[PDB]
């Protein structure tokens, strides 16, 4: 038993992080067979022409470091907002990996990377509205984020700059951001978030799985009823589709997911009461209905 | 910006997990050199008397899996609650490392495994009444808890057991155990908990740190006032060696430790008024002040 923040053991990634520098600018790379991945404003030179400023470079403006050895860059091309340096030699860590674009309401582990060192892990969702409540500073960006499905690394995030409001906003590893966000130093602000509805019924079910029960009660709800209360408090819609993935946890539990809806909703309606569930005073919406079965049950990963 | 729950990079500690079976017993190993560390009670057949048991196995009895290889194992001795195997074969991952017993308070991260395969990380704390609250199913024990200091992996924890609470007891990697339980099924619980005093302030000076200011106040405290609430609210007593130990955060926010402390007495004897501090509503306490600076600040790890 316990229910933690749990994020993918992360020793596949950490043999494909690498440094790269070009000009005064230094930022992680991801190095997986004979190219390395980064953001493209590593390059030289408000409102850039990345093009313009990218056809002006030479393969020895850049500097690959990979642990106590220089990597030598051999080409380059930009693919949106990354870009690829083809380097001589093919990363023998390399593991088995997919890039995937994800989600909103999906979730995944970051390697906080500075200088090609990595620096810790945690777990992130994308939140509905494309920024991702990460924590970093300066020198981390092209970090990444991953899931790790049995032997196989998806890459899923790469980070790129931070918003006003301490929020973080990056690309998919193939450099197209989530959301509207560009990469010039241009004011750009996050856009109202929402509650991700499925994930904290999710939890709820982690919570009952893990022995508390104290806020269920005998009512149900219809799912537009719910809905109707749902927008008053900010959380965004629960669809039918929703409803099914919660299937597993609701045959598991014994407890309809339209009466777990119920309860979510009396929640909502009163508060918890300065009670707490899964050692948290608020309603916690970043455990995916995955990540709840994948921790309660005990899946690894060869 | 930002404030997360982070856990070391876990690759150095992935290296070094292992498969051992004896009998019908299977539970993970930590293969460091030529030597596998697990828990005792992997040996055959309440209260075991364990000189006994052990007397009576071969060699040949410990089945001890590293991948798709089958060490071999040519001796054997217990120290304290944990079993120490000699195999033929060093194991080529071994990192730097060194064994540490911590003090309650102290945090690490747990690389959570079963069959010898990581399944998560995630960070913990030995609490003042010496468990943690980890996340943990069967199949767990002899998962290990770490941190990380620039290139060395310091172990100090090997999980064994769970008690009825839900929270987890286990040992050293000397096999001692953290607080009074034995590694038998007889009657033990946790002994009452208290919150983490010179944690919760260190958390306080991350949400400084990182922009948050709501819950601060014009008022100083003394130490021993401090601790008259401190009591009433079931916190440890704060000590002058607390105090130096916020030293550092205290000069970089240029609030006073005694100053926080005010700020926190309100806290207690008003409540958070349903506000939040870095997206908690409850007064964290799995920060240390070590925790805090490296994540604000950006330490690496080669
Ligand atoms: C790549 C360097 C890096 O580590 N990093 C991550 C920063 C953090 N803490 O996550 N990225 C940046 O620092 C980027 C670098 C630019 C280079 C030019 C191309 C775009 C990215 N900058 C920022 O993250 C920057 N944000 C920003 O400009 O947002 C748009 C904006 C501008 C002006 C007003 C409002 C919004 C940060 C550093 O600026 C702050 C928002 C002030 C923190
Ligand atoms: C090594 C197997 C394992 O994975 N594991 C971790 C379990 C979890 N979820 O963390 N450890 C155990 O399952 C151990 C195995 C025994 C073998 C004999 C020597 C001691 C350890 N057992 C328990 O964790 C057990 N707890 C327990 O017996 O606590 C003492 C006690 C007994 C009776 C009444 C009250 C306290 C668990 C499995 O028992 C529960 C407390 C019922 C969960």
């Amino acid at each position: 038993s316990g229910f933690r923040k749990m994020a993918f053991p992360s020793g596949k990634v950490e043999g494909c992080m690498v440094q790269v520098t070009c000009g005064t600018t230094t930022l992680n790379g991801l190095w997986l067979d004979d190219v390395v991945y980064c953001p493209r404003h590593v390059i030289c030179t408000l409102n850039p022409n990345y093009e313009d400023l990218l056809i002006r470079k030479s393969n020895h403006n850049f500097l690959v470091q990979a642990g106590n050895v220089q990597l030598r860059v051999i080409g380059h091309s930009m693919q949106n907002c990354v870009l690829k340096l083809k380097v001589d030699t093919a990363n023998p860590k390399t593991p088995k990996y997919k890039f995937v674009r994800i989600q909103p309401g999906q979730t995944f582990s970051v390697l906080a990377c500075y200088n090609g060192s990595p620096s810790g892990v945690y777990q992130c969702a994308m939140r509905p509205n494309f920024t991702i409540k990460g924590s970093f500073l300066n020198g981390s960006c092209g970090s990444v984020g991953f899931n790790i499905d049995y032997d196989c690394v998806s890459f899923c995030y790469m980070h790129h700059m931070e918003l006003p409001t301490g929020v973080h906003a990056g690309t998919d590893l193939e450099g197209n951001f989530y959301g509207p966000f560009v990469d010039r130093q241009t004011a750009q602000a996050a856009g109202t978030d929402t509650t991700i509805t499925v994930n904290v019924l999710a939890w709820l079910y982690a919570a009952v799985i893990n022995g508390d029960r104290w806020f269920l009660n005998r009512f149900t709800t219809t799912l537009n009823d719910f809905n109707l209360v749902a927008m008053k408090y900010n959380y965004e819609p629960l669809t039918q589709d929703h409803v099914d993935i919660l299937g597993p946890l609701s045959a598991q539990t014994g407890i309809a997911v339209l009466d777990m809806c119920a309860s979510l909703k009396e929640l909502l309606q009163n508060g918890m009461n300065g009670r707490t569930i899964l050692g948290s005073a608020l309603l916690e919406d970043e455990f995916t209905p995955f990540d709840v079965v994948r921790q309660c049950s005990g899946v690894t990963f060869q």
